């Protein structure tokens, strides 16, 4: 708990210098950190007792994961083990160690499977990207992917009929 | 490890700005101008209960220039700025579970002989309100005394830098 804060901060001052973190507000910092933090669902890179990367990852069920997508700050503590579906709601390496980053997670996390989602703001498109670890089959991934996509996509069709228009 | 300890005090400030409602807010940047060189510094109360953070303040130690340079833009000091003169102004304060008196008695009892300013921008008016805090064994008399006095010479001098701000080319 000691520990716990003495990683906020570094967390908080590699988001401080990172050049979109560090224009977020600290409420999406404690919304984003404090459960990775709690639940132990992260990795932080350190070069001479400093931070250098940062990822975290959020263990959902549909519900949740459909929470998500619709807001990506509406997530609460006990959202991140609500389910097997798993998703990186922070992965930050301003300093260029992206690629420490990566194989910390290809090596550490040989048969699991990833989500991200970035969001263009000009556009407003989201695009839903995919990791994996280093040991799980090529094949295999893909089909776990496809069928992930598949359920994700018939419940929000599903709920887009239901979605309606208010006014007074 | 006294890096891990400013980490660690740094995780406890952002954890207090996240519990406050205006500071939550709040960048990430101002974060780290307003907390490093306060850290660095060590100008900060951090003040705990069970183990837990419940209230922070700062000051920086400003001459003049640097008044101003603040007063002009909140976010514009540099840690450098913190130790430049003998003008003190609270950069944070919080204590977002109502323990604000707290804050102020620790700082009046263990600050007893000082005095600092603190800018509070209104918002419904577009007036900054400064007020002026003293420590506990200055007495009302002396501490409007020097409060006069760092007025007058803030006002003339925001007066005298409008004549450096333009020239006339015809």
């Amino acid at each position: 708990k000691i520990n716990g804060f003495e990683v906020l901060g570094e967390v908080a001052w590699l988001w401080a210098s990172s050049p979109l973190h560090r224009k977020w507000p600290l409420s999406l910092l404690a919304i984003n950190v404090l459960p990775a933090i709690e639940s132990n669902q992260y990795v932080l890179l350190k070069r001479d007792g400093f931070p250098i990367a940062f990822c975290s990852w959020a263990n959902l069920n549909l519900e949740n994961e459909i929470k998500y997508l619709d807001d990506v700050a509406s997530l609460v503590a006990d959202d991140w083990t609500s389910g097997d579906r798993r998703w990186f709601i922070d992965w930050i390496a301003p300093f260029g160690d992206s690629a420490a980053l990566y194989k910390h997670m290809r090596d550490n996390f040989p048969n699991e499977l990833f989500r991200a989602i970035r969001v263009d703001p000009d556009s407003r498109v989201g695009k839903i990207s995919e990791f994996h670890g280093g040991k799980i089959d090529k094949k295999l991934a893909s089909k776990i992917f496809q069928q992930y996509h598949f359920e994700l996509m018939s419940e929000l069709k599903n709920k887009q009929n239901f979605k309606f228009s208010l006014v007074n």
